[PDB]
C-alpha cells in the first residue's frame, strides 16, 4: 500500500538558495553546500515523498509538492484511503479575524453546513490547521458529531506551517503517529493540525512558513474534482463543487478570481465582513445605472475592505472582473439566519451550469425531499427526458426511493425502456459479481445467461429480470408490484435467486440472495390466498396457466424446482392437488364408492360416482391418478401373493413350472415400468439422477438379486443358492410397498418421520453393541464352557445375550445351582453339566456368582435403562421433526402425483400392452389477469395501511410533528419578541 | 448498528417526545407571560 | 454531565491540556462513566495523559476492604 | 480489577484488541468471582462476565460472515498483551 | 519433498489419528477376547 506513494508523489527542498534567512524561509546556514529573487521551480529539487501515512490524535496524511497532477492525488484517495468518492464539495473559504465568530455564523457552519454535508455525503476543503476558518470547521464538525448521535473533511495545508514537522517524518512511512496539538508556545508562524479533520494534504513550496503556497494545488484539486461523474462511472452527472466564503481580506478576492476563471460556483455569505459582503452589494447592484455607479464600487471598496489598496485600482479592477463572470456567484439570503443551506446551494448550481438538472442533483445525493419539493413544484414544468435521464441515475446507483416517486409523476416506462438503456443497466454489475463472469462467459446478451440459469424452463418483466440478476431487493421489490403476472412472478423470482444462490461465491451473499427468496415466496403465497378466498375456480385456473414469460410453465412447476414449501402448503394449493388427484370424480368421493366401481366396472355408469359419453366416462375412471395408484396396489399385492406361492410350494429342482414362468413375466414388466420411469423423469446425467435416490437403489437391489437368484436356479448345482437369494429378494420387494404407499394422505408423513429416526436407532445399537460384547465376553470366559468352538464361542458371545434382551434367559446353561455337578473334565477344578445344546458340555463353577450378577447388571442396563432411553430419544426426535417432515411430505405430493399421472392406466401384468403401444411412436386469460392484479393492490393496499397504522408509526408521525410544532414555537418566540421590542 | 437500533427503539422515541413536548411546554408558557406583559403595556 | 456539556461547547472559552486531565482524574476515580466518554472525545491524549504517577492514583482508589486491594496488599 | 462496569465497558470498545479482549476479560472476570468473599460482588463480576462473552460472540459473528478466512486467522493469532 | 510432506499431513492429522487409535482398541480387545476364552491356560503365559 505504501510503495507506490513516494514513486509518484515528489517531497520539495530548498536546493539553491538565495538571501542569515533565505528568501526561501530556511536559515541560510541551514542549507546544502551547493545553496536574485526565489523561484519555486529553479531553486527547488524534487525527491520522493516522506512524510506519507495515517496519523492518530486514524486520520491519513501526506506530503506533496505544489506542481502536482491532481488526477494521481484524487485516485489515491478515492481508492488507496478508502474515501468514498464525494457528491458534492464545499471549499469553506474564510479569513475570519478574531477568534470569535458571530452567533448566526456559527450558527450557519454547525446548522447548515455540516449537517447537508453530512445528508449528502459531500466533503469539506479547508485549511487543516487549528486556526482561522479551518477550527471553526473543526468545532462545527465536532459539535455536529457529538448532537447527532461520519462527516469527511480534508485539510490542504502548507508544509512549514505545521508545528511538529519532525514527528511527521519518516522515509520508510508513518503508518502510526504520534502528534502534540496542545504546544505551550502560541506564535502564528506555526499552527498545529485540527483532530476532527479526516485527511491532510500538507502541500510543499520549500519553506519554512508562509501563507498562500497551497493556493495553486487546491484550485487545481477543485477543478479536476469538479470534472469527474457522480457514480457508476461517466453516467452521472459532473460532481458539484462550489466555494463557502466567510469574511475574508484582499487575498481572498484573487483566490474568488481564480475561483471564477476556473468555473466555480461560489457562495457569499451576506453580513459575514470584509471582503464579502463587499462582493454581495456589488451584486445586489446588479444592472446598476451609468451614471453614479462608477464612483460607488471605489467607494464601497474603501469602506468595506480596509484603507491600504483602497485607493490603488487594482482592487477595483479585480472587482471588475468579478462581475465579469457574476453568472457563478450568488449571495447567501440572511433572511434572518434562514439555515436552508441545500436550497441555496440548488440555486447556486443550476444557475451557474446555465447537462445538469435540479432533479439529477436530488438523484446524485440521497435527498428524496428534495426532489419531492422540485417536483412538487407546480410552476416549474418537466420536460420527458428531464425525467427520463433522472430515472437512469436513480436506477444505476439503486435509489428505490427515487425511482417510485419519478414513475408515480406520469412517466412512460414504455418509451423509457430501449436496447441501448438497457445495455447499460446490466453494465453496473459491481466488478467481481455474478451477474458479470455469467455475462463474460455468455448488447447484454442476457436471454443466454438465463437459459443456461433455469434451463430453457412488458417493460416491468424485463427491469424485475434486471434487479434480481443484480441483487437488488428493494428494486425487484418495487418492480414485481407493478408488474401483470404476479403469482408466476413470485415463484419464477423464487427459482432465480435460489439457483443462483447454489452459484454464489461468496457465502454473504448467498444468504442475501436467499433472504429475498423468501421475501418473495411468502407474498406469492399471502397474494394466492387472498386470490384463492374470492374464487377458488378463478385460483385454481391461475396456478396450471402457463406463463409466456417465464418458461411457458405452470405456477406449479415453478414453485416444485425452487423448492417452495411454504408455497406448498397452503390449504389453497393442497386442494388443487387432491381434486387433481381424484381426476374427473369428485374429491369428495367415498374410498369404498371408489373399491365398489373398480371391483365392478359397470358401476361406475351409475350415479354413486359423481363426475361417446358412455367412453368418455370410461377413460375417465380408469385415466384418473387415484384409479391408477389403486390399480398398481392391487397388482403389488398379487405379484407378492404369486411371488409367495412360487417360493413356498411351486419351487423344486426341476425346470419350472407354469407359475413360476409367470413370474418372470410378471417381474420383467416390473423391470421395464421402472426402466421407463428412470428414463423419462442427458443420458448420464438422468442415470445419475436415478441412482442418487435411495429408494431407487432397493428398486435395483430387488431386481439385481432376481436375476441372480432366477439364474442360480437353472445352474443344475446351484438351486439351493437360488432360493436363498430369492427369500432375501421377497424381503426387499415387500419393503417397496412402503415407497408406493407414501402418496397416500394418512401414511405419507409417517413413514417420512420413520427415516429421520434412524440416527437414534444407530445410538442404540453402538451403546448395545458395546454393552453386548463387554457382558458376553465376560460371561463365556468365567463359564469356560469345554466345547469352545468357534462358531459356539460366537453364538453364546453375541447371540445369546442378544436373545435375553427379548425375555429368553436360559438360567439352566449359566447358574450351577440348576446344573448338576460331574466331574467330565480332567482339567483341576469343578464342573458341570448343562442340560442346553449349545450351552457347552461343561461349565466351571468357581465364581457363577459373579455370573448370576452379571446377568442381574445386564438385564437392568439393556432391558430397562437402554431400552427406556431409546423411547425417550424417540419421542423428543417425533416432536422436534413433526412440523418439517409435514412440510416435506406436501412439498413432494405434487410430484408424486404427477407422476402417476404420466403412468400407464393398465396394471403391471397387462403393462406390456401399454409398452408396446408406448413403442412404435385469449380475453378470458387477459381479465384472469385483471382479476389477480386487482387483489394484488387490494393486498398491498391493506399492507401499507397495516404499516401506516402500527404503533411504532404513529409514534415517528408524533415526534416529527412536534418537531414542527418546535420549529414553529421557536419562530414564534423570535417573532414576538422582535415585534414587542420594536413597538415599545 | 446497536447504537441506531437504541436509538429508533420505541421507548427512545418516546423519551425524546417526552422531553420535545416539555421545551415546547416552556417555550409556550413564556409566550403568555410575554405576550400578556407586551398586550398590558401597549394597552 | 449536562453543565459540562455547555461548558465545553462554548466555543468562546479555550481550555487548556491541563485543564482536560484535572478534570479527567476526577471522572475516573469517582466512577463517572459520562464525563470520561465525553471529555475523550473533546481532543484529549490518552498518551501523554496516562503517568505511571496517574496509574498509581487510579488504583489506590479501591474501596476500603475489596478484593482488589487485599490482592495489592499481598503482592 | 475495580469492578467498574460501564467503565470498562467503554474502554474495550476503544481498545485495539477486542476479541481477545472480550475473552480475557470474562477469564479475569470469572476467576476473580471465585476469590470473592461477598456473595453479592461475585454476582456482579459473573454478570459483567457474561456481557463481556456475549460481545465477543457478536463481535466475532460480525467479523466471520465478512470473511471466514480472516476470522479465522483472528482466532489462532498469539494476543500479545 | 512433496510426497513426504503429504504422507504426514495425513498421518498428522487429529482425524486419521482417532481412527488409529479406534482401530488399534479394537484389535486389542480382539485381542484380550481371544486371550480369555481359549489362549488362556495354567500354564506359564
Amino acid at each position: 500500500e505504501q510503495s507506490w506513494i513516494p514513486k509518484i508523489f515528489k517531497k520539495k527542498t530548498c536546493t539553491t538558495f538565495i538571501v542569515t534567512l533565505c528568501q526561501c524561509g530556511r536559515p541560510r546556514t541551514a542549507h546544502p553546500a551547493v545553496a536574485t529573487v526565489w523561484d519555486s521551480d529553479a531553486h527547488t529539487t524534487e525527491k520522493p515523498t516522506d512524510a506519507y501515512g495515517e496519523l492518530d490524535f486514524h486520520s491519513n496524511f501526506l506530503r506533496l509538492s505544489d506542481r502536482t497532477d491532481p488526477a494521481a492525488v484524487y485516485s489515491l484517495v478515492t481508492r488507496t484511503w478508502g474515501f468514498r468518492a464525494p457528491n458534492l464539495v464545499v471549499s469553506v473559504l474564510g479569513g475570519s479575524g478574531g477568534p470569535v465568530l458571530q452567533t448566526w455564523l456559527q450558527d450557519l457552519l454547525r446548522r447548515g453546513l455540516v449537517r447537508a454535508a453530512q445528508s449528502t455525503g459531500a466533503w469539506i476543503v479547508t485549511g487543516g490547521l487549528h486556526t482561522g476558518i479551518g477550527r471553526h470547521v473543526g468545532v462545527a464538525v465536532r459539535d455536529h458529531q457529538m448532537a447527532s448521535t461520519k462527516v469527511v473533511a480534508m485539510g490542504v495545508a502548507p508544509w512549514g506551517v505545521v508545528r511538529n514537522r519532525d514527528t511527521l517524518i519518516n522515509p520508510k512511512g508513518s503508518f502510526p503517529a504520534r502528534y502534540r496539538w496542545r504546544g505551550d508556545p502560541e506564535d502564528g508562524v506555526q499552527f498545529p493540525l485540527d483532530y476532527n479533520y479526516s485527511a491532510f494534504f500538507l502541500v510543499d513550496d520549500g519553506t519554512h512558513g508562509c501563507l498562500g503556497g497551497e493556493n495553486r494545488f487546491r484550485l487545481r484539486l477543485e477543478s479536476y474534482i469538479s470534472q469527474q461523474k457522480t457514480g457508476v462511472g461517466g453516467t452521472g452527472i459532473d460532481i458539484p463543487v462550489l466555494l463557502l466564503l466567510i469574511d475574508g481580506d484582499e487575498k481572498m478576492l484573487t483566490r474568488i478570481e481564480n475561483a471564477t476563471q476556473a468555473q466555480l460556483p461560489c457562495l457569499l455569505v451576506a453580513g459575514s465582513g470584509g471582503a464579502a459582503d463587499c462582493l454581495a452589494e456589488t451584486l445586489e447592484d446588479t444592472l446598476a445605472p451609468g451614471s453614479g455607479g462608477a464612483r460607488q464600487g471605489e467607494a464601497r471598496d474603501r469602506i468595506r475592505r480596509f484603507f491600504p489598496k483602497g485607493d490603488l485600482e487594482v482592487l477595483q479592477a479585480q472587482v471588475e472582473r468579478i462581475m465579469t463572470r457574476k453568472e457563478l456567484l450568488t449571495v447567501y439570503s440572511s433572511e434572518d439566519g434562514s439555515e436552508e443551506f441545500e436550497t441555496i446551494v440548488l440555486k447556486a448550481l443550476v444557475k451557474a451550469c446555465g447537462y445538469l438538472d435540479e432533479l439529477r442533483l436530488a438523484v446524485a445525493w440521497n435527498r428524496v425531499d428534495i426532489a419531492q419539493s422540485e417536483l412538487f413544484r407546480g410552476d416549474i414544468q418537466w420536460r420527458s427526458f428531464h425525467l427520463e435521464a433522472s430515472l437512469m441515475d436513480a436506477l444505476l446507483n439503486d435509489r428505490p426511493e427515487f425511482v417510485r416517486l419519478l414513475i408515480s409523476h406520469g412517466l412512460s416506462l414504455g418509451h423509457f425502456l430501449t436496447p441501448m438503456r438497457l445495455a447499460q443497466l446490466y453494465s453496473a454489475a459491481p466488478s467481481n459479481s455474478l451477474i458479470r463472469n455469467l455475462l463474460d462467459q455468455a448488447p447484454p446478451d442476457v436471454g443466454h445467461v438465463l437459459r443456461m440459469l433455469l434451463g430453457k424452463m412488458a417493460p416491468w418483466s424485463d427491469l424485475l429480470l434486471w434487479a434480481l440478476l443484480l441483487n437488488r431487493a428493494q428494486m425487484a421489490m418495487y418492480f414485481w408490484e407493478m408488474g401483470s403476472n404476479a403469482v408466476s412472478s413470485a415463484l419464477g423470482a423464487c427459482l432465480l435467486l435460489r439457483v443462483m444462490a447454489r452459484l454464489e461465491p461468496d457465502a454473504e451473499e448467498a444468504a442475501r440472495r436467499k433472504d429475498l427468496a423468501f421475501k418473495f415466496e411468502g407474498m406469492g403465497v399471502d397474494l394466492f390466498g387472498e386470490c384463492y378466498r374470492s374464487s377458488e375456480v378463478r385460483a385454481a385456473r391461475l396456478l396450471l396457466r402457463r406463463c409466456p414469460l417465464w418458461g411457458d410453465a405452470t405456477c406449479l412447476q415453478l414453485a416444485m424446482q425452487a423448492d417452495a414449501r411454504a408455497f406448498f402448503a397452503q390449504d389453497g394449493v393442497q386442494s388443487l392437488l387432491t381434486q387433481k388427484w381424484w381426476g374427473d370424480m369428485a374429491s369428495t368421493t367415498p374410498i369404498w364408492a371408489l373399491v365398489l366401481a373398480f371391483f365392478c366396472p359397470p358401476l361406475i355408469y351409475t350415479r354413486l360416482i359423481t363426475f361417446r359419453r358412455c367412453l368418455r366416462r370410461w377413460f375417465h375412471f380408469w385415466g384418473a391418478p387415484v384409479t391408477i395408484f389403486m390399480g398398481n396396489v392391487v397388482s403389488y399385492l398379487l405379484f407378492l401373493l404369486l411371488f409367495s406361492r412360487v417360493l413356498l410350494v411351486d419351487f423344486q429342482p426341476a425346470p419350472p413350472g407354469s407359475l413360476e414362468l409367470l413370474l418372470y413375466f410378471w417381474a420383467f414388466t416390473l423391470l421395464c415400468e421402472e426402466l421407463r420411469q428412470g428414463l423419462s423423469g442427458s443420458l448420464s446425467q438422468r442415470l445419475r439422477l436415478y441412482l442418487a435416490d435411495s429408494w431407487n437403489q432397493c428398486d435395483l437391489v430387488a431386481l439385481t438379486c432376481f436375476l441372480l437368484g432366477v439364474g442360480c436356479r437353472l445352474t443344475p448345482g446351484l438351486y439351493h443358492l437360488g432360493r436363498t437369494v430369492l427369500c432375501i429378494d421377497f424381503m426387499v420387494f415387500t419393503v417397496r410397498l412402503l415407497h408406493i404407499f407414501t402418496v397416500n394422505k394418512q401414511l405419507g408423513p409417517k413413514i417420512v418421520i420413520v427415516s429421520k429416526m434412524m440416527k437414534d436407532v444407530f445410538f442404540f445399537l453402538f451403546f448395545l453393541g458395546v454393552w453386548l460384547v463387554a457382558y458376553g465376553v465376560a460371561t463365556e470366559g468365567l463359564l469356560r464352557p469345554r466345547d469352545s468352538d468357534f462358531p459356539s464361542i460366537l453364538r453364546r458371545v453375541f447371540y445369546r445375550p442378544y436373545l435375553q434382551i427379548f425375555g429368553q434367559i436360559p438360567q439352566e446353561d449359566m447358574d450351577v445351582a440348576l446344573m448338576e455337578h460331574s466331574n467330565c473334565s480332567s482339567e483341576p477344578g469343578f464342573w458341570a453339566h448343562p442340560p442346553g445344546a449349545q450351552a457347552g458340555t461343561c461349565v466351571s463353577q468357581y465364581a457363577n456368582w459373579l455370573v448370576v450378577l452379571l446377568l442381574v447388571i445386564f438385564l437392568l442396563v439393556a432391558n430397562i435403562l437402554l431400552v427406556n432411553l431409546l423411547i425417550a430419544m424417540f419421542s423428543y426426535t417425533f416432536g422436534k421433526v413433526q412440523g418439517n417432515s409435514d412440510l416435506y411430505w406436501k412439498a413432494q405430493r405434487y410430484r408424486l402425483i404427477r407422476e402417476f399421472h404420466s403412468r400407464p392406466a393398465l396394471a403391471p401384468p397387462f403393462i406390456v400392452i401399454s409398452h408396446l403401444r408406448l413403442l412404435l411412436r385469449k380475453e378470458a386469460e387477459r381479465k384472469l389477469l385483471t382479476w389477480e392484479s386487482v387483489h394484488k393492490e387490494n393486498f398491498l393496499l391493506a399492507r401499507a395501511r397495516d404499516k401506516r397504522e402500527s404503533d411504532s408509526e404513529r409514534l415517528k408521525r408524533t415526534s416529527q410533528k412536534v418537531d414542527l410544532a418546535l420549529k414553529q414555537l421557536g419562530h414564534i418566540r423570535e417573532y414576538e419578541q422582535r415585534l414587542k421590542v420594536l413597538e415599545r
